[PDB]
């Protein structure tokens, strides 16, 4: 009655998938690998919620993805789908397999852009993205591989529950 | 449940094509998956050493649709078609998506798609496998005549014994 979600995005953040996701527990932090981080526009559109690119994969030999694997309830795939903008074109559902400190593999569900052009997060978004990964211990090298991203020139806010956020960090 | 469903759209369209490998495989209805596009391409730059072309993709894309068969097989099958589409290797990747049977039911599927690729025409012989299975299948005839007017490339080398006496008749 359950499935592990694999979240790479803004989702890294404890407190950023309770908003809607409150049942979330946290399972393990794990890698994806021969997959590539890149930010993006879907459709040619930037994202009204972030005012930047928002995260996305691609397959990439020698490359590698860092992420946390979520414990959720099944009740609520439908809520995650709907959640990532799944029939509005914007992520596609994905099935990855990941790989535990521990040396374990582990079967996951993701989501990733199918049809988008390359850009630049917001500040706001790699802060929040930056945040998750240092709050649930991803591995020092990829926490300074994210603070290293180039961030666009919004100077605008996001959402005020998602600014709270940023000043309580 | 003991069964999966998957949802094809390129060579595994075609029966004898899918039971080479998949030899459990049974037909289980026709398709459409809505806001997808079909494409072709060279996946991580690579051309098909089988096919000697572009093979088959989708994307997400409003307002398009793609037609295909959909084939229940035993959950034992899941790791085999995997390997089948070099997932491992970065070819493709797993996805779930959502079709709706020629009486608008919804049928969840498991299915495939590039995330890295060049795009590039097909060979003639994979073109006439994939209209082949759109006939055989009993997908929309209109769609069949967009396969139809799919501009292939200009192999006419050699292919596979297998692939020659399939495309013979």
């Amino acid at each position: 009655e359950s499935f592990l979600y694999f979240a790479y995005g803004s989702n890294l953040l404890t407190e950023r998938i309770h908003l809607r996701n409150p049942s979330a527990a946290f399972f393990c932090v794990a890698r994806l690998q021969d997959f590539k981080l890149d930010f993006g526009n879907s459709q040619g559109k930037t994202s009204q919620t972030w005012h930047g690119g928002i995260a996305t994969i691609f397959q990439s030999p020698g490359d590698e993805v860092w992420g946390v694997v979520w414990k959720m309830n099944k009740s609520n795939l439908n809520s995650l789908d709907e959640q990532q903008g799944v029939k509005s074109g914007m992520y596609v559902v994905i099935e990855v397999k990941v790989a535990t400190q521990e040396g374990k593999e582990i079967t996951c569900r993701s989501y990733l852009m199918t049809n988008y052009e390359s850009a630049p997060p917001s500040p706001q978004y790699k802060k929040i993205i930056c945040m998750g990964a240092k709050e649930n211990g991803l591995p020092l090298e990829y926490q300074e591989k994210l603070k290293a991203i180039e961030p666009n020139d919004y100077t605008g806010k996001v959402s005020e529950e998602i600014e709270d956020i940023i000043k309580k960090g």
